[PDB]
């Protein structure tokens, strides 16, 4: 599996993505805005990616009509947690990024927050979602491409600090590092049955994570 692969190249993949240049992103200028987003209804395109807000749900999905990654879903995603009132500036934000031709997420969210209530958790944080794939037709992670991801993120934390994003409230079932503001991890291929401290010491245990931090 996925995991088994990043299990036993642990430090292998560490060392050579340490040894990697800085990656760079082209982002996209022609872009919707928050709103634009919101509008999306049945079917929208923007620079390669399908976009949705169906009336049935409260996300407005965003999905490469030709993925980059040609691996199976291993269950590592990301959330993005901003203060609820300041969801629109920080989708502009992160719009050339999260649309770039050179983004590694080939699938991702935001909530429409005008469809969920105020108070509820739902508002409060993980207002984006980031869904990741390994890379290659045989579902193992290549160095180079946890490399890019992980300066995707990076480029992301730093997006929203410079335009002065107030960070929201963390979901209790993620784990982060201090230096991660907004961004938090969550592996969904996970038994569950047991919530955190206990669900939150596994994840910060994977592979995939650490790679992602240390």
């Amino acid at each position: 599996s996925t995991n088994k692969h990043l299990k036993n190249n642990f430090n292998s993949l560490h060392n050579q993505m340490r040894k990697m240049p800085v990656s760079h992103f082209k982002e996209a200028l022609d872009v919707p805005d928050y709103s634009g987003m919101r509008q999306s209804g049945f079917f929208a395109m923007s620079q390669g990616f399908q976009l949705n807000n169906h009336g049935y749900d409260v996300f407005i999905h965003a999905r490469r009509e030709s993925p980059q990654s040609q691996g199976k879903f291993a269950g590592d995603k990301f959330n993005i947690s901003v203060l609820r009132d300041m969801v629109p500036q920080a989708f502009q934000a992160l719009s050339g990024l999260l649309f770039s031709e050179d983004s590694p997420v080939d699938k991702w969210k935001v909530t429409d927050m005008e469809k969920v209530v105020q108070q509820a958790r739902v508002s409060l944080g993980a207002q984006f979602t980031l869904y990741i794939k390994p890379d290659q037709e045989n579902s193992q992670y290549s160095a180079s491409f946890l490399h890019k991801t992980r300066q995707f993120i990076e480029c992301l934390e730093s997006r929203l600090s410079e335009n002065g994003v107030i960070s929201g409230q963390c979901p209790e079932s993620d784990v982060h590092p201090e230096n991660w503001k907004y961004l938090s991890y969550r592996n969904e291929l996970r038994s569950g049955r047991d919530g955190g401290e206990m669900q939150r010491q596994a994840l910060r245990e994977e592979p995939f994570y650490r790679l992602m931090t240390e």
